[PDB]
């Protein structure tokens, strides 16, 4: 019933943070503590697992802008990210493959979070990994896409992280997110209630410990992870051919 409290950050660097993400889910032994980590990036966009960037973003306008590129290892559409943008993972034993299960207790934990801070959201509705928002992965508030997630699974673990737009600037990520509008379909935490990062991820640990029934305390992450998100950046992140698609 004790969990890790991860506040592993590595703003400035998308890549490398995301090669801590899958080194914690990676290095997992069926029967750890739980993992809650929270993490923010610079300006950013991230494609999914069977994504190319070329087909999902303008390597011109991130070339003119300093917008980061990255891929990460979950599946799932593409996504901007900048310090308004609170991100957020969890890594639990598993005793299953059902994807649905995960996804919808992690909402839960979101919803009831989120209703602490007054503002009250649902998960969407369609089973459509092609559509930009109202998936059953998706957090909406009104008609808005608020946060969209990820997940992965393998035996003795399961994976689910989450993109949640706090104060982000959506101008800037529906110029860089080809689509086909955009604008008009999200909305920042903010734009309903005026909240922090911090108030944001604070509401979020109690949720989720709530909901999951997991104490999660502040840690650290080990050198075992440590290494192996090392490892997992020079041999991977790091590399053009990962990020653009083709690894
Ligand atoms: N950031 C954010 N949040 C929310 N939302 C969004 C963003 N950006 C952008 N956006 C929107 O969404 C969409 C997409 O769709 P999809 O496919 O669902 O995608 C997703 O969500 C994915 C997930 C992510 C996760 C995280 C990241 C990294 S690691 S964690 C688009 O287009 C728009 O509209
Ligand atoms: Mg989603």
């Amino acid at each position: 019933m004790e969990g890790r409290l991860l506040l592993l950050e590595t703003p400035g660097n998308t890549r490398m943070s995301l090669a801590y993400d899958e080194a914690i889910y990676r290095s997992f032994q069926y029967g750890d503590k739980p993992i809650l980590r929270f993490y923010r990036h610079d300006r950013s966009v991230i494609i999914g697992y069977f994504q190319v960037a070329e087909e999902e973003v303008d390597l011109d306008y991130m070339k003119k802008n300093g917008i980061m590129l990255a891929r990460r290892y979950t599946g799932g559409g593409a996504v901007y990210h900048d310090l308004g943008d609170l991100n957020f993972s969890v890594v639990r034993s598993s005793d299953d493959m059902d994807i649905t299960s995960m996804f919808r207790t992690m909402n839960e934990a979101v919803v009831n979070s989120l209703r602490i801070l007054g503002l009250d959201a649902r998960p969407g509705e369609l089973n459509d990994v092609s559509i930009p928002v109202n998936k059953k992965t998706d957090i909406m508030a009104g008609e808005k896409k608020i946060m969209g997630a990820a997940g992965a699974m393998r035996k003795g673990a399961k994976l689910w992280h989450a993109a949640m737009l706090v104060h982000t600037d959506l101008d800037m990520l529906s110029a860089v997110l080809k689509v086909p509008s955009t604008r008009e379909r999200v909305a920042n935490v903010t734009d309903f209630v005026d909240v922090s990062i911090d108030e944001v991820r604070n509401a979020l640990i109690r949720g989720f410990s709530e909901t999951l029934h997991i104490d999660f305390r502040e840690d650290t992450i080990t050198e075992k992870e440590e290494s192996l998100a090392r490892e997992l950046f020079d041999k991977k992140y790091s590399t053009e051919e990962w990020n653009m698609g083709l690894l």
